[PDB]
């Protein structure tokens, strides 16, 4: 399959080379996978879902996404135009308050919540969480996040928009789960982004158009918009029988676009999320 006039990362994930602007993929297109967005909510009735997003959980007044981030980071996972994974089905796991923040004791009750209502979900092909979210090292953070990936889930978290080493941020460290790390449309490591030996990849961050709340749309950069690229990407592999939630990682890292990006630190890996789609 061909979208054209595709946003920019997901022509890159289906690319060996930068500066196109249409999407290919296979029609399976993950349908039978199931992706966790755990985050400050998604607004399920935005179009663009197309009935497959829901809200199965918070931890606060509302389900709702009243800021717009698990919006955009949902819609870059699975929306019909903005989506890697255009028929996975989307469960909301509202970590974060409306303002973006939660406590790390919330964070790691919805990851262990994910670990759990899988298997309340039908969901043959496999399982995905998407965290962009993080703070400062906890192990139990970290720890929180290896269970989940132990689960059966495959675990993608977010570098962290800090220029720096990536060992000091949660659940970045944590190194069973797949991190990371975000790149422009120019194949640079995005100006933000965090790096360091516990990045397991990089994906589109830079200017990311997606879904947001209010059935709207927009353009935002963070390696919290690389993550939900790669989660999708895990998705679909999985629904193609690829890979499994326990390999995905490594099978992201074993078939990505290498030595393509600049301004990568010594000691960091240079490999891009690719789906090697051949139509």
């Amino acid at each position: 399959a061909a979208q054209t006039n595709a946003p920019w990362g997901l022509a890159r994930i289906s690319s060996t080379s930068p500066g196109t602007s249409t999407y290919y993929y296979d029609e399976s297109a993950g349908q039978g996978s199931c992706v966790y967005v755990i985050d400050t909510g998604i607004e399920a009735s935005h179009p663009e879902f197309e009935g497959r997003a829901q809200m199965v959980k918070t931890y606060y007044y509302s389900s709702r996404d009243g800021n717009g981030h698990g919006t955009h980071c949902a819609g870059t996972v699975g929306s019909r135009t903005y989506g890697v994974a255009k028929k996975t089905q989307l469960f909301g796991v509202k970590v974060l308050d409306d303002n973006g923040s939660g406590q790390y004791s919330t964070i790691i009750a919805g990851m262990d919540f994910v670990a759990s209502d899988k298997n309340n979900r039908n969901c043959p092909k496999g399982v995905v969480a998407s965290l962009s979210l993080g703070g400062g090292y906890s192990s139990s953070v970290n720890s929180a996040a290896a269970r989940l990936q132990s689960s059966g889930v495959m675990v993608a978290v977010a570098a962290g928009n800090n220029n720096a080493d990536a060992r000091n941020y949660s659940p970045a460290s944590e190194p069973s789960v797949c991190t990371v790390g975000a790149s422009d449309r120019y194949d640079r490591r995005s100006s933000f982004s965090n790096y360091g030996s516990v990045l397991d990849i990089f994906g589109p961050g830079t200017d990311i158009l997606s879904t947001w709340i209010g059935g709207s749309t927009r353009s935002i950069s963070g390696t919290s918009m690389a993550t939900p690229h790669v989660a999708g990407l895990a998705a679909y592999l999985m629904t193609l029988g690829k890979t499994t939630a326990a390999s995905a990682c490594r099978y992201i890292a074993d078939t990505a676009n290498k030595g393509d990006l600049s301004n990568i630190p010594f000691g960091t890996v240079n490999l891009l999320a690719y789906n090697n789609y051949q139509a």
